[PDB]
């Protein structure tokens, strides 16, 4: 039944960020994908090209279309707003959702609800401090490289440029979760990064607790990027979920 595993990057990242994890899942017998979202491939136009969530997620819709069977969608950090949106529109194509220290927001709730300071257990003030506006775009603050590294990339045994883009579209921050009806019947899994300081473990829990209905959860002892510090443990739980998502 489950045929493809689709891994989806966070803000300012690219598909390639998952390089270490892809062949581990492939060994578990899956067609594994790590596409760039719209605006995330150098030479494609960048952040102003992204019209809306449909346009931003099209490279994932396209893959799901050629899928022989069912798919698991994984989102990292900001990626969770992409897989919630896709779930609404292709629930026939999706068998399961993985939120990897990602943004899981209740129906009709935007991700910014949890980036901005607020109560209870809201705010990502490390990221607001290191990611800055430009033009409608967001971009890291390159005057503080070591800070950029300990905060966003401390799990890397720095990463290579293939893993990143310069400018991020604001589209997925302001677009609210459209999941209704069948989409809420998809099994949901949240993988926590317990030592994350981008998205504090308290915010992660506040998001699991605020989503209507059950969320299965696995806890990883990682920081903002578990695909760097522990690909093997991560793939394993990803494949244990794709082996039978209704019962994990």
């Amino acid at each position: 039944t489950v045929t493809d595993i689709i891994l989806i990057h966070g803000a300012l990242n690219r598909g390639a960020c998952y390089d270490a994890v892809v062949p581990l899942l492939e060994a578990r017998g899956y067609r594994v994908h790590a596409p760039d979202l719209t605006g995330h491939t150098p030479g494609d136009g960048g952040h102003l090209s992204v019209v809306d969530m449909e346009h931003y997620t099209r490279p994932v819709a396209d893959i799901l279309a050629r899928a022989e069977g069912q798919s698991i969608l994984l989102g990292h950090s900001l990626g969770g707003a992409s897989i919630s949106w896709l779930a609404q529109h292709h629930p026939d194509k999706v068998a399961g959702l993985i939120y990897l220290t990602a943004v899981l927001t209740a129906p009709g709730v935007t991700p910014e609800t949890f980036v901005l300071p607020g109560e209870p257990n809201r705010g990502t003030p490390h990221a607001l401090d290191l990611i800055q506006p430009v033009d409608r775009g967001l971009q890291a603050d390159f005057s503080r490289l070591e800070r950029l590294r300990e905060v966003f990339m401390g799990d890397y045994p720095m990463p290579p440029a293939e893993h990143f883009i310069q400018t991020q579209s604001t589209v997925p921050f302001g677009t609210p979760n459209p999941m209704e009806g069948r989409a809420l019947e998809i099994p949901r899994l949240y993988i926590e990064a317990l030592d994350d300081v981008v998205l504090p473990i308290a915010v992660q829990r506040q998001m699991q607790k605020e989503f209507p209905g059950p969320v299965a959860v696995v806890s990883l002892p990682a920081s903002a990027a578990p695909y760097y510090s522990m690909p093997e443990r991560l793939a394993e739980a990803i494949a244990d979920f794709a082996d039978a998502p209704a019962e994990y």
